[PDB]
C-alpha cells in the first residue's frame, strides 16, 4: 500500500530533488513547497520513500551523513528503509540517526544525525504545505499571547483581532508568531521552572513542540510539558514542567480563519 505527499520541514520549506535531476548521488535539498514531481514523495509497504521512481537514500550509516537520491534496486536495503514516528522525526532505522536540515535557507542540504529532538530534525508529511494558523486556547478558557522577542509568552483573554494571539503552526513542529515567522515558541532551557518566551527561530530543541495525544504540549527533549505557573494567570509566566494532568498543562489549537 502507498501514498504520495510533500515533506515539509525547517522554516516551513520541502524536501527537495535538486532542480529535478535524478543522478545516483543528487543530494536532497531544501527548497519551498510546491507540486513538481521532485517534491512529491511515495511512501509504501516497504519503508522506502520514493520521488521520480528514486529512492530517498542514506550515503553512509554514521552521523553527518548525506541523505541523497538512488536507484532503490542498487542501493544497500538498510540505506532505503525510513519510519516516521509520531513526534515528527524522520528515522533511519537501520543506523538509528534522523534527517536533519542543518542550517534553514533554502538549497541546505539535509543530512543523517544523531537524534537531539531539534527543530531541523522535525518534519509534517503532508499535501498542505502551508503553515496552519491557529490560536491555542489554554487554563481557563484564555489565550496564549506573544509579548515581543526575548519576551515571555502569556495568557490573555481570547481575542479574535489580536494578531498577537496568532500563531503559525509549522511542518518543522515549530510554533510560530503568526505576524513575525522568524519568531519561534522556545524553552529558555531544559529544566522544570525555565520559562517560555520567545526567541528568534535557530532549529533548537528548545523550539521544538509536540502536541500529544493528552492535550499537553510537549517539548520532546525535556518531555516537559507547557504550564501555566502556578495555575495563576496573573503571573503572566508559561514555564516547562512534568506532566501531571492539571488543567494549566491542557491546550487546544483552534484554527483562525
Ligand atoms: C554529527 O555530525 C554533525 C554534522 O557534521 C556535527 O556537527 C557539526 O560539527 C562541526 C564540527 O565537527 C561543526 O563545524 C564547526 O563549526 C564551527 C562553528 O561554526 C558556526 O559558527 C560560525 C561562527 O563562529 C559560523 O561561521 C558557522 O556558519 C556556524 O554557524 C566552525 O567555526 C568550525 O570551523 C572552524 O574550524 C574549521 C576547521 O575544521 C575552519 O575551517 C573554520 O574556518 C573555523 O576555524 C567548523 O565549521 C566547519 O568547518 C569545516 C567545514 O568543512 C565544515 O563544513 C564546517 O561546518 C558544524 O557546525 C556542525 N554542524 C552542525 C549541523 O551542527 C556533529 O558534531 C557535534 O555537534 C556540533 C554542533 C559541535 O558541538 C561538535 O563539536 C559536536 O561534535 C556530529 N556529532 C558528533 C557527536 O560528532
Ligand atoms: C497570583 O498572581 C498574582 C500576581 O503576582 C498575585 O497577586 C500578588 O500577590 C503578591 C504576593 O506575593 C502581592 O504582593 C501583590 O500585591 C499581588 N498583586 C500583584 C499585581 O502583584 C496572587 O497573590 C495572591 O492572590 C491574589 C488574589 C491577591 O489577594 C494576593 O495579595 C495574594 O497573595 C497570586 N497567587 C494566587 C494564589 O492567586
Ligand atoms: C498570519 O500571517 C500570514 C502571513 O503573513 C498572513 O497571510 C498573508 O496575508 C496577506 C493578506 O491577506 C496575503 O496577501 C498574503 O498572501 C498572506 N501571506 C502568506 C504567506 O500566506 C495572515 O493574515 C496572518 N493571519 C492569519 C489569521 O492567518
Ligand atoms: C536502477 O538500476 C537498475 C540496474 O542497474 C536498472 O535496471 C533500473 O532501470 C529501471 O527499471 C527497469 C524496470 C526499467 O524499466 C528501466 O528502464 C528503468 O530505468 C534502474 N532504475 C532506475 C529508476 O533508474
Amino acid at each position: 500500500t502507498s501514498f504520495t505527499r510533500n515533506i515539509v520541514g525547517r522554516d516551513g520549506l520541502c524536501v527537495d530533488v535538486r532542480n529535478g535531476y535524478d543522478t545516483d548521488g543528487t543530494p536532497l535539498q531544501l527548497w519551498p513547497c510546491g507540486t513538481q514531481r521532485n517534491q512529491r514523495w511515495t511512501f509504501d509497504s516497504d519503508d522506502t520513500i520514493r520521488s521520480m521512481g528514486k529512492c530517498m537514500t542514506a550515503n553512509g550509516l554514521n552521523n553527518g551523513s548525506n541523505i541523497v537520491i538512488f536507484n532503490c534496486s542498487t542501493a544497500a536495503e538498510n540505506a532505503i528503509k525510513w519510519e516516521v514516528p509520531i513526534d515528527g522525526s524522520i528515522i533511519n532505522p537501520s543506523s538509528g540517526l534522523v534527517m536533519t536540515a542543518p542550517r534553514a535557507a533554502s538549497r541546505t542540504i539535509l543530512l543523517l544525525e544523531d537524534n537531539i529532538y531539534a527543530a531541523s530534525q522535525g518534519w509534517t508529511v503532508t499535501n498542505n504545505v502551508k503553515p496552519i494558523v491557529a490560536s491555542i486556547v489554554g487554563y481557563k478558557e484564555m489565550c496564549l499571547q506573544s509579548n515581543g522577542e526575548n519576551n515571555g509568552v502569556w495568557m490573555e483573554d481570547c481575542e479574535a483581532t489580536s494578531l498577537q494571539q496568532q500563531w503559525a503552526l509549522y511542518g518543522d513542529r515549530t510554533i510560530r508568531v503568526n505576524s513575525t515567522r522568524g519568531l519561534c515558541v522556545t524553552t529558555n532551557g531544559y529544566n522544570s521552572k525555565d520559562l517560555i518566551i520567545i526567541l528568534k527561530c535557530q532549529g533548537l530543541p528548545s523550539q521544538r513542540w509536540f502536541f500529544n495525544s493528552d492535550g499537553a504540549i510537549v517539548n520532546p527533549k525535556s518531555r516537559l510539558v507547557m504550564d501555566v505557573r502556578a495555575s495563576n494567570v496573573s503571573l503572566r509566566e508559561i514555564i516547562i514542567f512534568p506532566a501531571t494532568g492539571n488543567p494549566n498543562q491542557q491546550w487546544v489549537t483552534q484554527v483562525l480563519p
